[PDB]
């Protein structure tokens, strides 16, 4: 089905909500290690305690907006971690269509949105999403975007 201008508005909310849930999910799950490193584990261990996390839940899309204000911190390492798991074929700090296509399957919130909204990210219209394109895509300030956390 066709992405909706006002539905391609609320996909990077929607998103990174989303991210910032299952990586908590996959912290609880960890077993030794087995889903997270223990670089990455440690980040996440910060997210999960704090106190004004909020949690998973059917929120309007106005909350979604006021918690990455107030917030924002914890959507740092979500945002990502997320490119780190998906630039792999071959990694080189760039997404490709193809490296894109877990973002596309069905259990994704808006997923019929996905291939729309990152042309709308490639400022640089090569059809490869570069890691700023991504962070600033999702809204992370250029000073905070830093290949170290990808790792
Ligand atoms: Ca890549
Ligand atoms: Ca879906
Ligand atoms: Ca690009």
């Amino acid at each position: 089905p066709p992405c909706l201008d006002s539905e391609l508005t609320e996909f990077p909310l929607r998103m990174r909500d989303w991210l910032k849930n299952v990586l908590v999910t996959l912290y609880e799950r960890d077993e030794d290690n087995n889903l997270l490193t223990e670089k990455q584990k440690l980040r996440v261990k910060k997210i999960h305690e704090n106190e004004k996390r909020l949690e998973a839940g059917d929120h309007p899309v106005e909350l979604l907006a006021r918690d990455f204000e107030k917030n924002y911190n914890m959507y740092i390492f979500p945002v990502h971690w997320q490119f780190g798991q998906l630039d792999q074929h071959p990694i080189d700090g760039y997404l490709s269509h193809t490296e894109l296509a877990p973002l596309r399957a069905p259990l994704i919130p808006m997923e019929h949105c996905t291939t729309r909204f990152f042309e709308t990210c490639d400022l640089d219209n090569d059809k490869y999403i570069a890691l700023d394109e991504w962070a600033g895509c999702f809204g992370i300030k250029q000073k905070d975007i830093d290949k170290d956390l990808v790792i």
